């Protein structure tokens, strides 16, 4: 239960954490994401999305333009760690990745990256 987190994504375009800290001895870590609310996928669409700070912005932009069809991911992106598919209300999706893909010192970011969402909906990531 330390080496998971439930995050909520509203109708209202917000994650309900902006932080997240990883336990280093932690060999996987998952990640559990629901959607309250009552808008589809199409409109209010989320997913978890993770990468470094610094690849936040380029997935963020590829991912706008690969579609809806493409969960608003460039398909392949090895600039992705992790990330769930992308659900509308009532849905629920997890992702577990494995702990070892993070380094200690390096700032990671979580997002969506349905069109417009990562203004508000981001949040650091931290592996201690
Ligand atoms: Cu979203």
């Amino acid at each position: 239960a330390e080496c998971s987190v439930d995050i909520q994504g509203n109708d209202q375009m917000q994650f309900n954490t902006n932080a997240i800290t990883v336990d280093k001895s932690c060999k996987q870590f998952c990640v559990n994401l629901s959607h309250p609310g009552n808008l589809p996928k199409n409109v209010m669409g989320h997913n978890w999305v993770l990468s470094t700070a610094a690849d936040m912005q380029g997935v963020v932009t590829d991912g706008m333009a690969s579609g809806l069809d493409k969960d608003y991911l460039k398909p392949d992106d090895s600039r992705v760690i992790a990330h769930t598919k992308l659900i509308g209300s009532g849905e629920k999706d997890s992702v577990t990745f494995d702990v070892s893909k993070l380094k200690e010192g390096e700032q990671y970011m979580f997002f969506c990256t349905f069109p417009g969402h990562s203004a508000l909906m981001k949040g650091t990531l931290t592996l201690k």
